[PDB]
DNA sequence: CCCACGGCCCATCACC
DNA sequence: GGTGATGGGC
DNA sequence: GTGGG
């Protein structure tokens, strides 16, 4: 229940963003975005940061900022670094696709805090940059599950029309049957693409996808990994669909599975799977399965064909992509 | 007291 | 011209 | 900031 501790998770949400963007401290990021985690997921309204301490991932410092929203409804230091203008500024900015922290800090340095400053600067904008700033509004909206459907029907089409032998997913939060999604996540392959192995594979596929006008912008792109933009088309008396952000990952045929499951299962269940992975002597990343020898050596990848295989391997009970939250 | 904290591709910067 | 470091995204 | 060596 979000009414349950929301200015809590609020608060700590807040206090991780300022130490993500303003502070440059990644890992008290986390600290604060896991402390946030756990509390969302507690059955309880917390009374007291004693209460709170118990969960795991809050501390003695979290505890008593629970204490003070809790007697005084605010967190001083947060009121402070809100009304404070170089901060807001900074942690505003961020916001903007391909302005990181550092960007952030040298454009206020430099009197640039807001978009219209940036429209005002554009020579001092790389291309990822200058897509974000258009993009500002669009990248900031959810994409309903029907819009995700019509834009993977796409994808499928101009995937097989380029050559029928490709193998193109849909993996992310779509794959799991989130009825929302941020962005949309297509892991490709193709049978002439192994691990003991053209890097036109992935340019044809987002050139097909260019040529009808399903791509708009190129934020990067590599021999094995594409990010862009891409838009739905509309029907003239209707309204423009928002410009949306598309990920493709070319994958060797032999580590796609593997790719697969990665990139679709929440990031906590990828965590849960490779802990338990490691319980039964495998270590499980993005590309392979390997088992742990007895001294700790990885030995050499397992075959994998599905990803049921992967679940076989660590004597798991398998588990659809809709029961993938944790 | 001290260290770890998911890790890799791509664009562009700093430097040679 | 080239390599390696850094920032950024996810 | 939290956990843990
Ligand atoms: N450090 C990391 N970087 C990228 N992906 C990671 C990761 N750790 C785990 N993953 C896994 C978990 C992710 O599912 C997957 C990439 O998906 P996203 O597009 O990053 N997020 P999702 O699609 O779930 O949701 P939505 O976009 O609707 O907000 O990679
Ligand atoms: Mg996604
Ligand atoms: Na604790
Ligand atoms: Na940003």
């Amino acid at each position: 229940q979000e009414t349950l501790n929301g200015g809590i998770t609020d608060m700590l949400t807040e206090l991780a963003n300022f130490e993500k963007n303003v502070s440059q401290a990644i890992h008290k990021y986390n600290a604060y975005r896991k402390a946030a985690s756990v509390i969302a997921k507690y059955p309880h309204k917390i009374k007291s940061g004693a209460e709170a301490k118990k969960l795991p991932g809050v501390g003695t410092k979290i505890a008593e900022k629970i204490d003070e929203f809790l007697a005084t409804g605010k967190l001083r230091k947060l009121e402070k670094i809100r009304q404070d203008d170089t901060s807001s500024s900074i942690n505003f900015l961020t916001r903007v696709s391909g302005i990181g922290p550092s960007a952030a800090r040298k454009f206020v340095d430099e009197g640039i805090k807001t978009l219209e400053d940036l429209r005002k600067n554009e020579d001092k904008l790389n291309h990822h940059q200058r897509i974000g700033l258009k993009y500002f509004g669009d990248f900031e909206k959810r994409i309903p599950r029907e819009e995700m459907l019509q834009m993977q029907d796409i994808v499928l089409n101009e995937v097989k029309k380029v050559d029928s032998e490709y193998i193109a997913t849909v993996c992310g939060s779509f794959r799991r049957g989130a009825e929302s999604s941020g962005d949309m996540d297509v892991l490709l392959t193709h049978p002439s693409f192994t691990s003991e192995s053209q890097p036109k594979l992935l340019h044809q596929v987002v050139e097909q996808l260019q040529k009808v006008h399903f791509i708009t912008d190129t934020l990067s792109k590599g021999e094995t990994k594409f990010m862009g933009v891409c838009q739905l088309p509309s029907k003239n008396d209707e309204k423009e669909y928002p410009h949306r952000r598309i990920d493709i990952r070319l994958i060797p045929k032999d580590q796609y599975y593997c790719g697969v499951l990665y990139f679709t299962g929440s990031d906590i269940f990828n965590k849960n799977m490779r802990a338990h992975a490691l319980e039964k002597g495998f270590t499980i990343n993005e590309y392979t399965i390997r088992p742990l020898g007895v001294t700790g050596v990885a030995g050499e990848p397992l075959p994998v064909d599905s990803e049921k295989d992967i679940f076989d391997y660590i004597q798991w009970k398998y588990r659809e992509p809709k029961d993938r939250s944790e």
